[PDB]
């Protein structure tokens, strides 16, 4: 029983479930890596860059419902090139363990080399960032750290291991540890009751499915409900996929820029608003008078300081999306074998006319490829068990508005966030979470840039999957969002390769660059040939076990439709009315 | 006179010194954007990842004198990639200034899309963390930052701007502004007078002058004072160059790493240490009771708290490094003209004796090539005015032994945290600070891997320089640390590429991604192949104006020089007591 | 439903148990005291200094095992007068719920007549200190704060009310909230069994009782399996009545100053110490090398950090006292059932002849009065329902070596802070807790003096108790320390007092002072008229209703036992081996 504290650690990560861990090593660092080799049982991925380990556990997390990604550093350097991870999984809702190497104890307050105050930096953006400061505590911060991941509003933590701390013997005896009870509060049946007694009054009602919902792994249960009131579903872009997109209930998306006009529409019809798991951002609401106007909102949320910090709520009510929805399920029950459930009939038609009246064109033919063409290509070339990865832009933005997705946990993004460069690393992280996932990424050709080294960890590593890559040879979102300013100004990217004329002077050459890291690619200048494009990359994915990069050629300047209000949304390129222009809407195609 | 706050902020900024500015727009930065068009006067360089902007800033700083690099970004994760250069900067004593946008300031509690306290993340690693919390305090907190950044112990700032603050009108009368008066302690006649009446009584003196001396610009100076006393002068890493390196009195450096064995059996041999400018680093002293063994302590610096942080100085002054040397000089003359400085003939010829004789062997015909034949080649192809620019790894380790340096500030090096990926951007920062700067940069594969996009900028516009790529497939500074666990785990990057025999199983092809970027890159196997290239490189870059990249092929496995005290250095490669092993030593070759 | 937030406040704080509030209201926090009245429900008492409400709270909270003490004061200092109760409380693992107000939203960052960032300042020693954003969250943020005040570790929380806040309407229906579920972890039955097992093969073993199991509320349940097990009792200071002094089991307290000298001696002699609801403080323990030797050390405690912060234990679980001492209890049983605990007969023998042999002499007929012969009259007076209060010095380390107290939560003592002027306030709010105790408190003159006018709290509202007030006319306790340092400087409080004769020149009179504040006091020089003075005070208490203060003149200089180990206390005033000399030791007198 007598042992070094990082060997106890490796007990502590096993019984706690972790089989996978992403890092960079070095001298601070080492002994937990020799604890970790002498143990067994962990899957080390090298990566290429400290953030792009930080955002594999992020994508490892967010693949499946008890995951929790680990992110491996040394000291100095390594816990700073963390933070951005740290921000973007706390913003969401969702944990990654860190652990960072660091200078013994007697010398954290010389200057000693590569040493920082990281337990300060990290604060401000983690559930728990602390120096551990006894060797006989590595197992036991480890063990609070994983009840504060899994418990109320989940988060991430950062855990700061002393090389002194790591190497020290202590007493521990493994089969005497017991993970800690997992809290989370629970609603009671009077303020359910309360809840379904007035969406039952409610004409002209919606449900808002948010995030919360997919963190507490409640989709069936959420549809069922849905189901059993005749109730249209709103997902949020952190909500998208825990009701199938092709359903009769899903109404579509709403917001000022990931979102549908048919979804805008609904809500701004809508006499109700009943929030599960869902708080109420920023770029979904708008101006909250204009969201909230003439109009009841009931928000059920597990952490009870997210219920009015936006908005006042009608009800408010503090609950787990699971257990929630048990009770929900259980009195809509009891309604119906009463005669209390309304016939609604009337209201889940005009919703679902707007679906099929309010579209964006797709179908385009140009040379240069307009984006929303990709789109429509990616709903055909893929299966209903495709799962898309992404952050931010233009290429997100538009994929967020026309692709189709039919579980939850189908659309991994950073939603708060959004740091550019997440896309191939989190990819990466879903793809060594579930080597069955058949996992596809958008990126544009900054986002692809930022950290676009990571390819060779696919590679080296043989972690396959498709990287769709839509390049305009601009920063697009910031272009159109200077046209308020009347400029176009530090936003190009192109230039005239010259080890390149094939790509026409749009700067960066992805097809080497992808290659070069042990990758395949295909580049695509016509809309017609984007459909060979991804059976061959389907074929190389196969053969090769590599990611697949498909590059497609835009035209420089598309202006993607969005706004600052519901009601104030801007269609710049063509709408649709009709399923000729807009082929792979739901309504029109059965999907796989 | 009635203006918007970032229009003041142009005034400011160019009457402060400002000329250039890397970054990376984005909408809660535009109207900074915006201003700086408008105004003219900044050449804005487009970073491709914020970190690649930021140590873009830190090389534009560390190249000359007076110069304040420009870091530039977006809210939320533009503001948690800076962290990392925060830090670096901080930690050398040096400035940046990082401008970030933000949401408005009535939305920064309601969880506003990209909203983050970068305030309270950023305060442990710069002089000043601040959210400007009206429009009139815009031009008031950049006069209290460039305060900050000259003043005292030079270090980073961080401005946050709201972007209600940013777009509000405010009166300003920029013909009156004045930037406020530099802040240095001076020594005294008196504690000079005592420094000098102990250097004389000392038999075997040694002056250690650090990067203090540098940031002062203070180098003819040191090397004029050192000349008086005839006292050798041992460099720090952050003081290497500030006397020439053919110069008769320059010993050596000193250290566990970064050192000559020279120079460590100087200093063990010396009776006393005259510190100017430097503090006594962890990596350049060893254990603090041997590194002060039989030996007095003189200790100068701009920062009280830094004298008697790690050790106990016998003297200790509080002086900026310019004022103290300017009394050194002129006391130093009046002990000359009376009788009174003592003749050191003697202990300087002994130091020169050891200067040749205790050397390490580079002369290596092998094949893979041995790493230490690769800065011989590079010492005979680059004139004396050349300036280096490295990180860490054995790569910039080997380097910091083997290398030579001729001027201040022709070795940029961020010596106390050593981030992987800073050496291409600050690189380019260097060269954007000066166009007539042959600057050459040594990195890793991993190193080079890290922010390898950064490249494309040098290539979109038009900065051109050499970077020496030494590819081993290896972490290899820390394959060598895990020697001590007996272990080489996790630390490998060798791989089949399926596009490329050519580089034989060492995984990434530099060359196809270097010109995918849109550089010139030029692969080395054979030790005599190396003289040609670096011939080569120049010619590309006259031409074509770009970056261009000299990969060599090394073997796997070499263990560089090192050890955990001065008088334990470990030698496993071959060393050398004459100039056919090692014929790139000074007192072997005349520098151009 | 609609309603201000400080309106809907009430409800919650209704809701969630309190009927009491300490004190001083202010502009920025008058909505909250108008809701307050508006409401009913709520005694609040005003105190004479935020301080003392402060103190109040935690006195009001320590009393009985739910109550949570409520602090409420106005913005700016009265925020910073908290800190130190906050800390306090922080330390001791026990919870008050602090409220303050603030300036309007608007103006937090301009510099507002006593704006203060109290969050920023309090977050160091508080599980949670906010500023309430919105006033949709004031019912939530106390929601929340109740939780963290009841589950884990307990402590104190903060809540920071803006202006605007407070006044703003918001909808809230207070039939519907419901207070969050507390969480608290749960020992397995393997965990017990395996410590079952272990106590069992010991020869010699001690239970050492923390505060934790006072929180926990099990001091029955403990007591029980102390008997099943026929296992001897250490209590700390802060687990001090979770037994009474009079059982047969309980075998002193250890440390080097609250503690026996059998305490100390039994604790040596001992093969293991059962740690349940402690932490291993360091003036219990000593040098913990010394405190473990030859010992095995079993450590339960509910928060996972606390074990093995100090030293590494041989098991160590993760609980809740009261859930895991139901298990003990159980398993105990179980093993009694079979033939499987052994008989401890000699082992408690010997730890009871050490409790009747080594003792410290209290029986002093000495004038000026010797402060032992104080404590002794009191076990005298007072029945065993006896309640003390008390804080630090002198006062009360002999207090804590000589009284005896004979249930749970009938030692009210600030034990790891200690802040002088504790005493007064936490003993009135004991008193306001429960009417019934029988409160009587300790004080030096330095500690009474500190917050003296908290008496007039007292008279005015009439609270009766009984203080007894320990006069040396010096800094008792560190004048003593200064032994070590040979000097006697700046710890005398006596000067001729040009009022007053009767003094002796020792000062103050603390007399006219009490009578002054509306309290009535007496003033005793001969160890025999301590008796009749207690009795004349139980009398002025009946009739009058204020407190009491019983004045005890001491000599001068007295050296209290204690030392810097455990096997090294200093014995410089008389030891006793029999009860002439120590006649109210438990087991030479009966109480009650
Ligand atoms: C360029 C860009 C444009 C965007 N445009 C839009 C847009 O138009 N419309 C849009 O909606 N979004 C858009 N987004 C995303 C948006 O910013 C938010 O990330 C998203 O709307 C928030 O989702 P949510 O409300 O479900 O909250 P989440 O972040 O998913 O979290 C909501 C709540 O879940 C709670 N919770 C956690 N666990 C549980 C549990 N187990 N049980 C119950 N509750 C739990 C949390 O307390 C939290 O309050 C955009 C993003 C970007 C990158
Ligand atoms: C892998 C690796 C190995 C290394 N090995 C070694 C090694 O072997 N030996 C070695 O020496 N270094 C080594 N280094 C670098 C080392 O860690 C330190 O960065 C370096 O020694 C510190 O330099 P300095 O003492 O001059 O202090 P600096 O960081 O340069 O600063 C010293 C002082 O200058 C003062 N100062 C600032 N401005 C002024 C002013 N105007 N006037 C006067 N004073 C001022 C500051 O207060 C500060 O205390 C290594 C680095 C790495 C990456
Ligand atoms: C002048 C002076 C001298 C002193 N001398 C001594 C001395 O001689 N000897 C001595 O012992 N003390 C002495 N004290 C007090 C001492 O400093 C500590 O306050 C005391 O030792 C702590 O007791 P404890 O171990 O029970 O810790 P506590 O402060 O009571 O807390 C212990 C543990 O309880 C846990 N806990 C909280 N709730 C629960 C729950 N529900 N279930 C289980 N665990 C829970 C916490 O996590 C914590 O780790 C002295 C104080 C002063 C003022
Ligand atoms: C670290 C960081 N810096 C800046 C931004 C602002 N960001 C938003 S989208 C965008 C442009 C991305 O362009 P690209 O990835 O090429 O896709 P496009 O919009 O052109 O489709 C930028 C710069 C960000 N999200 N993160
Ligand atoms: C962000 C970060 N992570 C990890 C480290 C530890 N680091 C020290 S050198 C090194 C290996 C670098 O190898 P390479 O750049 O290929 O050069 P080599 O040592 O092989 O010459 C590593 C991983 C660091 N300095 N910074
Ligand atoms: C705010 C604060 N300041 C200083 C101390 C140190 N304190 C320890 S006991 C003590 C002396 C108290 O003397 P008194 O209350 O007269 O009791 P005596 O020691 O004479 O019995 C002091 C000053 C403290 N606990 N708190
Ligand atoms: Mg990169
Ligand atoms: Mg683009
Ligand atoms: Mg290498
Ligand atoms: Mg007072
Ligand atoms: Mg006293």
């Amino acid at each position: 029983a007598k042992m070094r504290a990082v060997d106890a650690a490796m007990y502590v990560l096993e019984k706690e479930g972790i089989t996978t861990a992403f890092g960079v090593p070095g001298a601070a660092i080492n002994p937990f890596y020799s604890a970790m080799r002498k143990h067994g049982g962990i899957r080390h991925i090298l990566a290429r860059h400290v953030e792009g380990a930080s955002h594999m556990a992020e994508g490892y997390t967010r693949a499946t419902a008890g995951n929790i990604g680990v992110c491996l550093g040394t000291s100095g350097p390594a816990g700073t090139d963390m933070i951005t991870a740290l921000y973007s999984a706390s913003a969401d809702s969702i944990p990654i363990l860190c652990i960072t190497g660091q200078a013994p104890r007697a010398r954290l307050h010389k200057e000693d080399f590569q040493a920082v105050d990281i337990e300060a930096i990290a604060k401000p953006v983690s559930k728990m960032a602390v120096t551990v400061r006894e060797a006989a505590l590595v197992p036991r911060v480890l063990q609070q750290a994983f009840h504060l991941m899994r418990s109320g509003r989940p988060g991430p933590v950062l855990v700061d291991l002393p090389f002194d701390v790591q190497v020290a013997e202590i007493e521990f005896d493994p089969d005497m540890y017991e993970p800690l009870p997992v809290y989370k509060p629970a609603a009671s049946r009077m303020q359910i009751e309360k809840a379904v007694e007035m969406l039952i009054q409610a004409e002209r009602p919606v449900i808002v499915a948010g995030g919360g919902v997919i963190n507490a792994d409640a989709a069936a249960l959420l549809q069922q409900f849905a189901e059993l009131t005749s109730v249209p579903v709103i997902p949020t872009l952190m909500g998208w996929g825990c009701i199938p997109d092709d359903h009769e209930l899903m109404a579509g998306m709403v917001g000022l820029q990931t979102a549908h006009r048919y979804g805008n529409a609904t809500l701004l019809a809508s006499d109700m608003v009943f929030g599960i798991g869902n708080r109420f951002a920023n770029r979904h609401t708008g101006s909250v008078e204009k969201y909230t106007e003439g109009r009841k909102i009931v928000h059920i949320d597990i952490e009870p300081t997210q219920i009015g910090r936006v908005l006042c709520p009608d009800l408010g009510i503090v609950s787990d999306a699971k257990a929630a929805l048990t009770l929900l399920v259980e009195v809509a029950q009891e309604m119906q074998k009463a005669g209390r459930l309304p016939c609604r009939k009337e209201w889940v038609a005009d919703c679902q006319q707007r679906k099929r009246t309010l579209l964006r064109k797709t179908h385009f033919d140009n040379v240069p490829v307009k984006p929303q063409r990709v789109y429509e290509e990616m709903n055909k070339a893929f299966g209903r068990d495709v799962c898309y990865v992404t952050t931010i832009g233009l290429s997100q933005i538009a994929a967020a508005q026309m692709l189709h997705v039919f579980k939850d946990r189908h659309w991994i993004n950073c939603g708060q966030a959004g740091p550019l460069g997440w896309t191939i690393p989190a990819a990466l992280g879903v793809c060594a979470a579930d080597p069955k996932r058949n996992v596809v990424a958008i990126s544009g050709d900054f986002d692809f840039q930022f950290l676009i080294e990571e390819l060779a960890v696919g590679a080296q590593f043989n972690i396959p999957y498709i990287h769709v890559l839509v390049n305009n040879a601009y920063l697009g979102l910031i272009r159109q969002s200077q046209r308020a300013f009347d400029m176009d100004y530090c936003v190009q990217l192109a230039f005239e390769n010259i080890n390149s004329s094939e790509v026409n002077g749009y700067g960066v050459d992805h097809v080497k660059v992808a290659e070069g890291l042990g990758c395949k690619a295909i580049r695509v200048f016509k809309p017609e040939d984007i459909a060979p494009a991804f059976e061959q990359a389907k074929a190389l994915m196969a053969q090769y076990r590599v990611p697949v990069v498909v590059e497609v050629i835009l035209e420089r300047v598309t202006n993607i439709s969005m706004g600052s209000e519901l009601d104030n949304v801007m269609e710049f390129e063509d709408i649709a009315d009709n399923a000729a222009d807009a082929p792979t809407e739901t309504c029109f195609m059965h999907y796989e």
